[PDB]
């Protein structure tokens, strides 16, 4: 389904990239989206892919787009259209100055302080969930940690039932990764159905939950609206169910396969953060965009007013421009360089909180299970979307080989 060429798109500058099924996925999603790097693609191209929208295909043009709000606003995010224009979040769909304001407001409820105060929750949290499988000698890891671990600490945040992760999970996985069931449109309206009467509730009776602290919060001296206190917490339920957890499983998916580097950090544990950065650059996950304000020259390519540009914040850090051999991980990279948390002013407020389970799950996970990989002839699929992730990572080890502690 490739859309009809506008008028103003030069054939030349056309690439029919489907960021929803690319072409080489079976070669590992990062490497699919990497074909747009190759040496005869433009650095700015055009798709005629969901609905047609242009593409920067490097770091360069991705950062000076995200930090250009005034040609490239937040208020259509998604493609297809239809999602970008129903998506109202916040403050994700708000461009400066008026989306500050509610940035800060937002940072209290996930902000650097909160990971503080859940610290020991998390680090109890994955040595329960490991230990629990250590025993069994095989999981499916995306259901059995990288799902459970960063949903419990979420959901434990937001004071909401572990029973509604099913129902909440669906919803954010269609806006993200839609199966075709329902439109970005239908799934905001479910899950705006499920929080519209906790968000009143808690208005009434004041908690101690981040859904609380959002729904009587502040934004620059004046009252949250009901309206707006939803638009948070939409986009809270959904960045607290899909990134941290597709995130997690790459990167298992990649230390699996990689007997070299888990035995790397179990002699040298003081490498882990730095590990987590390489891993968070050659894992890259996100690719959202912007919507042209007006008609303007960008890299010698002309874009018109209501134009949308997708800017694949995966694709920075895998820009070898921006780092030599980008697909080979080495956590002794001198300066890994990427935008996975993105770039500008709505630059990630969680990335303090994911870092700190990324951390956690390296050590406590290598210091109980050393020895493991993919299950025998299993093959791991990925998916692509506005965030990417891996469909199931089946693993095994001989019990014999851990160590309960
Ligand atoms: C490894 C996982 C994570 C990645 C890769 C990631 C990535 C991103 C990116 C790319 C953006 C900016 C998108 C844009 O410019 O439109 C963003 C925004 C945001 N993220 Fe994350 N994130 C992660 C985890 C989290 C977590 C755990 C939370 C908190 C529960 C969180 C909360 C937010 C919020 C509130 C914003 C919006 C800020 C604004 O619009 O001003 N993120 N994230
Ligand atoms: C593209 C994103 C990662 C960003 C934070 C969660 C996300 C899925 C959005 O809807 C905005
Ligand atoms: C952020 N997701
Ligand atoms: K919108």
């Amino acid at each position: 389904n490739l859309a009809p060429l506008p008028p103003h798109v030069p054939e030349h500058l056309v690439f029919d990239f489907d960021m929803y099924n690319p072409s080489n996925l079976s070669a590992g999603v990062q490497e699919a989206w990497a074909v747009l790097q190759e040496s005869n693609v433009p650095d700015l191209v055009w798709t005629r892919c969901n609905g047609g929208h242009w593409i920067a295909t490097r770091g360069q043009l991705i950062r000076e787009a995200y930090e250009d709000y005034r040609h490239f606003s937040s208020e259509c995010p998604f493609i297809p259209r239809e999602a970008g224009e129903a998506y109202d979040f916040i403050p994700t769909s708000m461009d400066p100055p008026e989306q500050r304001q509610f940035r800060a407001l937002a940072n209290q409820v996930v902000g650097m302080p909160v990971v503080d105060k859940l610290e020991n929750r998390i680090q109890e949290l994955a040595c329960s969930l490991i230990e629990s499988l250590r025993p069994q000698g095989q999981c499916n890891f995306t259901e059995d940690y990288a799902e459970p671990f960063p949903i419990r600490i979420f959901m434990l945040l937001a004071g909401l039932p572990e029973e509604d992760i099913p129902h909440l999970k669906y919803l954010t996985d269609q806006m993200t990764r839609p199966d075709g069931s329902m439109t970005f449109a239908e799934a905001k309206e479910a899950l705006y159905d499920y929080l519209i009467p906790i968000i009143e509730q808690r208005r009434q009776k004041p908690g101690t939950d981040a859904i609380s602290i959002v729904a009587n919060g502040q934004v620059n001296g004046r009252p949250i609206t009901s309206d707006e206190a939803k638009r948070m917490c939409g986009l809270l339920l959904v960045v607290g169910l899909d990134t941290v957890v597709n995130f997690l499983s790459f990167s298992m998916e990649f230390l699996a396969k990689s007997p070299e580097h888990r035995q790397e950090l179990i002699e040298r544990p003081e490498r882990i953060p730095a590990a987590c950065e390489e891993l968070l650059r050659r894992f890259s996950l996100v690719a959202d965009g912007r919507i042209l304000t007006s008609d303007y020259e960008f890299h010698g390519v002309q874009l018109k007013k209501g134009d949308q540009i997708l800017l694949p914040q995966m694709l920075s850090g895998l820009d070898e421009r921006e780092n030599a051999c980008p697909m080979h991980v080495d956590f002794s990279r001198q300066k890994v360089s990427h935008t996975t948390f993105g770039h500008g002013s709505h630059l990630c407020l969680g990335q303090h909180l994911a870092r700190r389970e990324i951390i956690v799950t390296l050590k406590e996970w290598l210091t109980r299970i050393p020895d493991f990989s993919i299950a025998p002839g299993a093959q791991i699929q990925h998916k692509s979307g506005i965030v990417s992730g891996v469909q199931a990572l089946p693993l095994v080890w001989d019990p014999a080989t851990t160590k309960a502690v």
